[PDB]
DNA sequence: ATGATGACGCT
DNA sequence: AGCGTCAT
């Protein structure tokens, strides 16, 4: 009781852009705004693969991974924006540059951990402490939380529209707050939410992009919270909200449990919801899923997690990849060499920009391929030295380290045909 | 015939 | 090192 940790020591937010690549294209092309629209990659195979979808289009059932020709059957008026293609492949530069716009604004408020092209975790523990002193015991107005939901509220003995509900919950939360105790975790979360309102206002003002956010005591809860009221809203998940929230929360919805581990938790334990994990001892969970995973599950199902927000705003690897599906699999040596060069050229461009912007150099080159028949993401990875940002040298070196995979006796050919090439620059050092 | 990426764990 | 998992 007195010595039980409650995982309420930090304030962590997760900020995730709403239909990010779509907003990037809508900002650029006003004709796309407030329309069902999607971002597509490679127009020739069935209109292109959809990689992002506006909320207007989601209402028709359009999803990521859908072929655009198929999406158009669901949504005949769907508008599309195409990803740029350079050197025969998708070029995501526009979206990486937009991401930097957003990450640079977030970084003004606090230390961030870049988690994807469109989201970052924020450790607000310090900013909250300082804001609480300046707020010398002074209450927090609902006007300071105009887009905040309080998960689990309203509740109890007590409107039929969304915003009425939001407000009722926020009112219940604020009315019950203990503002004279600067160490109240619920107060710390609330002030955290005020800061995230400010952050999200800054992003929208300075970029035009809308986003959602979660505010809680750790990364897994903040990420889960972010998604509860997307788009263009933020959600506070308190420690106290966890038992009800988790009581019907499918295990696969929790970060890192969406794959085989989560499926094994479900099968082995015979459970469906996160909250059901509380029934097991830490030793029991470790017995089934290993020391690290077992400890992690034991704490997480109680709303407790210690994974820190890492101070990292920049990616640790820079890579370029291309698939060659079906009949397009590379079958000749000259083919393989041409495409390695295309990849190397793009990688060179990105590395050179990276070294100028960020004062660092990559020192290792990883070359990965996939062969026909293999369902694995990669069939084979080999590394070599990256000593010069030169595309012809990188492409030549990549060929050298993989050319032995050519099981064939031919000279002119390549077998088995290659269904993927991947060049990744790694192991950065200061420069 | 999703694709193009990116982080991190395991042995 | 090279492979596998999980992720957007
Ligand atoms: N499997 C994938 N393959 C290629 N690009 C992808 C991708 N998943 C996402 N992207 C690209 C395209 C996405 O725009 C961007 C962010 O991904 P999200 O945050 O998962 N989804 P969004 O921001 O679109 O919508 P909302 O967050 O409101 O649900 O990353
Ligand atoms: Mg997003
Ligand atoms: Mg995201």
């Amino acid at each position: 009781g007195p010595h039980m940790a409650t995982g309420q020591d930090r304030v962590v937010a997760l900020v995730d852009m709403d239909c990010f690549f779509v907003q990037v294209e809508q900002r650029q092309n006003p004709h796309l705004r407030n329309k069902p629209c999607a971002v597509v990659q490679y127009k020739s195979w069935k209109g292109g693969g959809i990689i992002a979808v506006s909320y207007e289009a989601r209402a028709f059932g359009v999803t990521r991974s859908m072929w655009a020709d198929d999406a158009k059957k669901l949504c005949p008026d769907l508008l599309l924006a195409q990803v740029r293609e350079s050197r025969g492949k998708a070029n995501l530069t526009k979206y990486r540059e937009a991401s930097v716009e957003v990450m640079e604004i977030m970084s003004r408020f606090a230390v961030i951990e870049r988690a994807s092209i469109d989201e970052a975790y924020v450790d607000l523990t310090s900013a909250v402490q300082e804001r609480l002193q300046k707020l010398q015991g002074q209450p927090i107005s609902a006007d300071l939380l105009p887009s905040t939901y309080i998960e689990g509220l309203p509740q109890g003995p007590t409107t039929v529209q969304k915003e009425g509900m939001r407000k009722q919950g926020l009112f219940q939360w604020l009315d019950s707050l203990q503002i004279d105790n600067l160490t109240s975790p619920d107060l710390q979360l609330t002030v955290g939410a005020v800061i995230v309102e400010e952050m999200r206002a800054a992003i929208e003002r300075e970029t035009g992009f809308q986003c959602s956010a979660g505010i809680s005591h750790n990364k897994v809860l903040a990420k889960l919270a972010c998604g509860l009221n997307k788009p263009n809203r933020q959600t506070l998940v308190s420690h106290g909200s966890v038992p009800q929230l988790f009581s019907q929360m499918p295990i696969r919805k929790i970060r890192s449990l969406g794959g085989k581990l989560g499926a094994s938790v479900i099968e082995i334990l015979g459970i469906e919801y996160m909250g059901e994990l509380t029934q097991f001892t830490e030793s029991q969970l470790q017995s089934h899923f290993g020391e690290k995973n077992g400890s992690w599950l034991y704490a997480m199902c109680r709303g407790i997690e210690h994974d820190p927000v890492k101070p990292r705003q920049l990616p640790k690897t820079i890579g370029c990849s291309k698939n060659f599906p079906g009949k397009t699999a590379l079958a000749t040596r000259e083919q393989v060499q041409w495409w390695l060069l295309q990849l190397a050229q793009e990688l060179e461009e990105r590395l050179t920009k990276d070294r100028n912007d960020n004062d660092r150099v990559a020192t290792q080159l990883v070359v990965s391929i996939r062969v026909q028949g293999d369902k694995r993401l990669s069939s084979l990875r080999r590394c070599c030295a990256l000593t010069r940002y030169d595309a012809h040298k990188m492409s030549h070196d990549a060929f050298t380290v993989i050319k032995n995979c050519n099981t064939s006796g031919i000279q002119t050919e390549w077998s088995p045909p290659l269904t993927m090439l991947f060049l990744c620059a790694t192991k950065f050092s200061a420069s």
